[PDB]
């Protein structure tokens, strides 16, 4: 996993698509708001950002990939969503280390985490963060 180091969340991301766009299959798209992140949770909404995008990558067989993310005032919502086949959470969350693992960086944050995934919708994964004006 790529680290932020001196970089915005924004700029992470926009760096990572950059590199994968070269690579891979799927078109991966960002629509990034331009505004700015709290340092303190940059990490984690990276790292699950690089998890939901490494699993569309490999398992949703999919052709667009976007991510995005957006300031509604009160928090900030990041979105991953492909249109591949989509899963049943229920039968591999709780075996799965990845979404587990998505899970905990979002309530470490305070944040929701959400999965919405059927037959004919592929995956979208929200995080909704809380941001104190
Ligand atoms: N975007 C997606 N599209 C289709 N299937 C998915 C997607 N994300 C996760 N899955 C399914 O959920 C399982 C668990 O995901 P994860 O915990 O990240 O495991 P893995 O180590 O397989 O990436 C995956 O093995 C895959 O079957
Ligand atoms: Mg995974």
């Amino acid at each position: 996993g790529a680290m932020l180091k001196d970089k915005s969340l924004g700029e992470g991301i926009k760096d990572l698509v950059i590199d994968l766009q070269k690579k891979v299959p799927m078109k991966v798209v960002h629509e990034i708001q331009d505004f700015k992140v709290p340092k303190g949770i940059e990490d984690h909404l990276f790292r699950i950002t690089q998890e939901a995008i490494s699993n569309t990558l490999r398992h949703s067989n999919g052709t667009k990939v976007t991510v995005e993310l957006f300031n509604k005032d009160d928090y900030l919502l990041l979105r991953i969503q492909d249109n591949g086949k989509g899963f049943n959470v229920d039968e591999k969350l709780e075996q799965s280390y990845g979404l587990k693992n998505m899970r905990e960086r979002a309530l470490e944050i305070g944040a929701t985490f959400h999965i919405v995934s059927l037959p004919d919708s592929g995956t979208r994964i929200e995080v909704k963060a809380p941001l104190n004006k």
